[PDB]
This record gives C-alpha cells, sequence and structure tokens, in this order.
C-alpha cells in the first residue's frame, strides 16, 4: 500500500502533543499516535544514555512521508530526530483510504 507508518520519538509530552497536531493540522499525516514512559538507550560520545521519551507511530502516504519527515525535524526539539518510516503492505482498505483521503 502507499500507506506508511513513521516512528519518531520526543522526549515529553509537549513535543509529542505539538507534532501530532501539527502533522494532522498540516494534513502531512492522518493520525499520530504517542506511548508514553518510553525509555531509549543509545551511545552519547563513548557512554550508554537513557534518555524517557514518547513513541510517535505517524501514520501517512508515500506523498507525505518526506514532508511529515521534514515538519516533524522542524518541530523537533531533537537535532537528529529519529524519522524511519515503514510502508504498510496491507490494510483495513477504508482504514487506508481513510488515511489518504485525510491527506490528499
Amino acid at each position: 500500500s502507499d500507506v506508511y507508518l513513521i516512528f519518531s520519538t520526543c522526549p515529553d509530552l509537549p513535543s509529542a502533543e505539538i507534532i501530532s497536531r501539527v502533522l494532522v493540522q498540516e494534513r502531512l499525516a492522518a493520525c499520530v499516535t504517542q506511548l508514553p514512559g518510553a525509555v531509549s538507550t543509545y551511545r552519547w560520545q563513548g557512554k550508554i544514555e537513557t534518555t524517557q521519551e514518547i513513541q510517535l507511530l505517524i501514520k501517512t502516504n508515500a506523498v507525505h512521508v518526506n514532508a511529515a519527515i521534514t515538519r516533524l525535524c522542524a518541530l523537533h526539539p531533537y537535532r537528529l530526530p529519529e524519522a524511519i518510516a515503514v510502508q504498510v503492505s496491507v490494510g483495513l482498505p477504508e482504514y487506508l483510504t481513510w488515511i489518504n483521503t485525510e491527506i490528499d
């Protein structure tokens, strides 16, 4: 399908809310789901670091993937945010249509 799920994380609730609201308002994503209480572990210059985060699941389509990612970046606290998109293989047809009609 041409629906894509974009994963990102943000450091807290306002950033998640800002990103979620803006991406939907600007019709770059049909919906954004936040999963709070996430912890991410990564290296930050020779140190194992953990950061509390909100996980985002951004539902969009192929023609909006880049715009959603770049707008996400424009709104993001992080200099280099997670933004990775996975193509949806198949889905409930009316749901895929809804994603598309929301933003196309």
